[PDB]
């Protein structure tokens, strides 16, 4: 294997633009999960027999 | 293997722009999780048989 | 293996821009977790059989 | 292995810009965790069978 | 292994800019943890079977 | 191993800029931990089976 | 005018890759100009009533 | 005018890669100019009524 | 004008990589100019009514 | 004008890498100029009505 | 004008790497100029009506 | 004007690395100038109507 004058991207996020002008929110969470932001996960490898990689709003409850 | 004048990106986040002008929030969390920010996780490797890498708003409760 | 005049990025975050003009928040957390900031995790390796690497808003409770 | 005139970044954060003009907050935390700052974790390796590396807003309670 | 005229960064944070003009906060923490600053952790290695490296807002209570 | 005219950074923080103009805070902590400063931890190695390296806002209480 | 989290390129050259394997040249210039290299000019502004900006192989002779 | 978390490039050259393996040259210049290298000019402004900015192989002779 | 957490490049050269393996040259210049190296000029401003900024292989002869 | 946590580069050269393995040259200059090295000029300002800033291989002869 | 936690570079050269392994030269200059080294000029300002700043291989002869 | 926790570089050279392993030269200069070393000029200001600042290989002869 060899790379000459090249590039690679094995899991990336970019150019995430967010313009929020004159907003209003009123969240009233009482249990559980409310996720109203801007998230950006970027992984290369997640092994493991049960891994819950990259969760956003998870309520895993017995 | 060899790289000459090259580049690599094995898990990255960049160019995350956030313009919030004249906003208003009223969150009233009472239990659980409220995540209204700007998050950016960037990992290369997560092993392990049960790992919960990159959680955002998790409520894992018995 | 060899790298000549090259570059590598195995887990990175950059160019995180945040412009918040004329905002207002009113969070009233009473238990749990409220995360309304700007976070940036950047890891290379997380081993271990149960690791919870990169949590943001976690409530792991029995 | 050898590197000539090259660079490496195995877990880094940079160029974190935060412009907050004319804001107002009113957090009233009563138990749990409120994290409304700007955080930047950057690790290379986290071993261990249960490690909770890079937590931000954690409430791990029985 | 050898490096000639090169560079390495195994866990670093830099270029953390924070401009806060005309702000106001009113935090009223009564138990738990409120973290509204600017934090920057940068580690190379964290071993140990249970280590909680890089916590910010932790409430680990039985 | 050998390094000629090179550089290394195994856990560092730099270029932490903080401009706070015309602010006001009113923290009223009554128990727990409030951390609204600017922190910068930078370690190379943390061993030990339970180490809690780099805590900021910790309330570890039974 | 203002730019937020943006970029500009007013005259640039990049990603010039040149792979020359097992070549042979025999140039026998006797007057004039022979230019068999790799050139990359990049200017922003060239004023002047007669300017000959960015010449490569010029023989301007009376 | 103002720039926040942005970038500019008003005349630049970068990522010039040149791989020359097993070559042979025989230049026999006898007058004039032979330019078989790798050149990279990068200017911002060249004024003047007759300027010959960025010449490579010039023979300007009366 | 003002720049916050930004960058500028008004005339620059970078990332000039040159790999020359198993070459051979035989230049026999007898008058004039032979330029078979690697050059990198980088200027910001060149005034003057006749300036010959950034010449490489010039033979300006009456 | 003001710059906060920013950077500027008004004429610079960097990251000039040159790998020459198993070469051979035979230059036989007899008058004029032979320039087969690695040059890097970097100026900010060159005034003057006739300045010949940044010459490399010049033969200016009447 | 003012700069806070910032940087400037008004004419600089850096990261000039040169790896020459198993070479051989045979220069036989007989008049003129042969420049086969590694040069790095870095100026801020050159005034004067005729200045020849940053010459390398000059033969200016009547 | 004022600078707080900042830096400036108005004409500098640094990080000039030169690795020459198993070389051989045979220069036989007979008049003129042969410059096969490693030079690094770094000036801030050169006035004067005719100054020849930063010459390397000059033969200025009538
Ligand atoms: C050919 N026959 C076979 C073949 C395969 C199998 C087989 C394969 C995989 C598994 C995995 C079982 C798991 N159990 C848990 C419990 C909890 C948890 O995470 C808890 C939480 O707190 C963390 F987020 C993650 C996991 S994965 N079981 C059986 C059986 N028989
Ligand atoms: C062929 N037959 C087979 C094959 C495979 C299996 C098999 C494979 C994997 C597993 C994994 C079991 C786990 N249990 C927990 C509990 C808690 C936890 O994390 C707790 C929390 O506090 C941390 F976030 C993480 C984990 S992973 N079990 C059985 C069985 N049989
Ligand atoms: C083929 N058969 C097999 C194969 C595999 C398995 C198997 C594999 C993995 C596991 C892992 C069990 C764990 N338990 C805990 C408890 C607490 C915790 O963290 C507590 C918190 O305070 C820290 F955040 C983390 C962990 S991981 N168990 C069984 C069984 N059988
Ligand atoms: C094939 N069969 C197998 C295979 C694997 C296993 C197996 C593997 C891993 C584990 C890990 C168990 C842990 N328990 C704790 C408790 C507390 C804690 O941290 C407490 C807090 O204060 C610090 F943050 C961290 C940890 S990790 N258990 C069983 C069993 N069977
Ligand atoms: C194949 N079978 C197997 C395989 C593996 C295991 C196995 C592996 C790891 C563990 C770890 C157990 C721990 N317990 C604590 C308690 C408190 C603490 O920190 C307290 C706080 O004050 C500091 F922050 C940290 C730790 S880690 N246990 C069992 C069992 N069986
Ligand atoms: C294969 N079977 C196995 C394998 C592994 C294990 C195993 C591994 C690790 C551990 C660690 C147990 C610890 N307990 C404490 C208590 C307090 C503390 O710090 C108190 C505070 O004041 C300081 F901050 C730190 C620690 S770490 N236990 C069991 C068991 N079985
Ligand atoms: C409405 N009527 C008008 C309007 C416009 C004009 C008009 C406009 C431009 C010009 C330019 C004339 C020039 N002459 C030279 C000579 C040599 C040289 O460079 C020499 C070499 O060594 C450098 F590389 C560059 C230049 S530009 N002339 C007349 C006349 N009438
Ligand atoms: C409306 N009527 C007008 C309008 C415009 C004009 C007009 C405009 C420009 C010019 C320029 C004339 C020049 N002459 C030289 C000679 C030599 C040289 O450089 C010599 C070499 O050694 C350096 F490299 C550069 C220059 S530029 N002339 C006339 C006339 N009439
Ligand atoms: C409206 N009418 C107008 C308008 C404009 C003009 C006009 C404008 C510019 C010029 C420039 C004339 C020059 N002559 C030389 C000679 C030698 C040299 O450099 C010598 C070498 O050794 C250094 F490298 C550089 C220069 S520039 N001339 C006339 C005339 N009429
Ligand atoms: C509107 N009419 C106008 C307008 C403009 C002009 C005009 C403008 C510029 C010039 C410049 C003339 C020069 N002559 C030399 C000679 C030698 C030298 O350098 C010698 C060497 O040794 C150093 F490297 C540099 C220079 S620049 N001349 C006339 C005339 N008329
Ligand atoms: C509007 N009309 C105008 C406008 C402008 C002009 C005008 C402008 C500039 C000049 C410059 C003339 C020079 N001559 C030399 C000689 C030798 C030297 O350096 C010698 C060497 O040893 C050092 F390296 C440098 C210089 S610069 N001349 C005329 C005429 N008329
Ligand atoms: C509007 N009309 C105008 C406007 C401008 C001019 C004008 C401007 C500049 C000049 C400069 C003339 C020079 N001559 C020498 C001689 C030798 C030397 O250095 C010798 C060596 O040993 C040191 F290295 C340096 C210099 S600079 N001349 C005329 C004429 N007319």
């Amino acid at each position: 294997v060899l790379y000459v004058g090249s590039k690679t991207k094995e899991g990336v996020v970019h150019d995430v633009t967010t313009v929020a002008e004159k907003t209003k929110e009123q969240v009233t969470n009482v249990g559980g999960a409310v996720v109203t932001g801007v998230t950006a996960v970027a992984q290369k490898t997640v092994e493991g027999a049960g891994s819950i990689a990259a969760a956003t709003g998870f309520v895993k409850k017995d």
